[PDB]
């Protein structure tokens, strides 16, 4: 169950990670490892290596081409602040049309993304409106919680460390919907601060850029 | 209200005059609910409906707020719209302005799949109506297992759909309730859609063929 996740690592399947690092990462105490791009073979190869360990393993499906059976959870982004229906339901429709019959709905959890960094690749691809004040962001969180009833609302700051006060304000609006935070977490203090408000804190880039610090984020959140 | 129990509902257009006689027969018909689809005029119609014992719902299509006094507020989300404003845009605007004083316990989302291109709703929302049964089933799954909406709404407004298609959609849904609306003018048409749809919606027929529209209730109930 995702509700228990407090710290998760996110691995880029196009980025290499040696076996000794993968071991240290998977046995670090993190609650889950998310594979997030991407080819189907590389996704399967990485999964097989993770399965050496007992850590829950999830796939974040950003493109149907890399959709792979065998994961514990399928995290499905909905870009709530996108200007294009494509990134809100369109691509989802295409994927569900083709693969819906083989999907186990118990393993699928939608993530109501609110992409907040304009300089990020995700923002540009999805045509996200990042010019948002806290009230805008709060409105999205409330939509996720009450109207769409998504399992997850996800504040995505990508390569920048977000505003902890915004994360705190969003949390107040949420309840049944879980609050995920991602963005520029490199130090344990950064991890700890966001973890005070976010249900679940996601650590990605630091894995490749500052591995030892990335490992330290676990205890900072979980202790 | 426990909307899962609804089998038959009447939908009234507040811009179309309805006399007290027909309103009363409708409200006392045994229908599970009367859905209302100027603010002082909506309130007037509400008050007239309140003289009886039938649940009254407001389907909200404009940013906002919600006119107070209804038992249930129904919020359409047009899943097959090609524009984000009909899926999240206007909903975001509304929640931003009025979200601090909204009672979500009285609000139910309707995952709409608009299936008649000739209607105003389809044209306004830029709905993709050219959908095969697989397309519609895909929307039904999105409504229940990605989005988690209590209602998936097949809207053929004016035209009578294929009951076989409605059967397939129902077979794809689990906990999400299937509403059907479209061209129901006879009790036979109502009963046949009612064996697959959880809830059938009778609208137009109220105005041009009242006796037959009234007869749709018993057809569904029996």
């Amino acid at each position: 169950e995702i509700r228990a996740w407090r710290h998760v690592f996110k691995l880029d399947p196009n980025k290499p990670i040696d076996d000794e690092r993968l071991e240290r990462l998977c046995e670090s105490g993190t609650d889950a490892v998310i594979v997030g791009g991407v080819t189907i073979d590389n996704v399967l190869d990485l999964l097989a290596r993770i399965r050496r360990f007992s850590v829950p393993c999830a796939l974040e499906v950003t493109d149907v081409e890399a959709l792979t059976p065998g994961f514990d959870v399928y995290l499905v982004p909905i870009v709530l602040n996108s200007r294009q229906a494509e990134w809100i339901i369109g691509r989802h429709h295409e994927a569900v049309k083709q693969y819906g019959d083989m999907m186990n709905w118990d393993e699928i959890a939608a993530e109501g993304y609110c992409i907040l960094n304009p300089e990020c690749k995700a923002a540009k691809l999805t045509r996200a409106d990042t010019e948002l004040d806290v009230d805008d962001i709060v409105a999205y969180a409330r939509l996720a919680e009450h109207l769409y009833k998504l399992p997850i609302f996800y504040l995505e700051y990508s390569g920048v460390y977000g505003d902890p006060s915004v994360v705190d304000k969003v949390k107040q609006a949420l309840d049944q919907t879980q609050l995920f935070y991602g963005g520029g977490i490199t130090t344990p203090e950064q991890a700890e601060h966001m973890a005070r408000y976010a249900d679940t804190v996601v650590v990605g880039n630091a894995i490749y850029d500052a591995f030892e610090q990335a490992l330290a984020t676990v205890a900072a959140v979980k202790q």
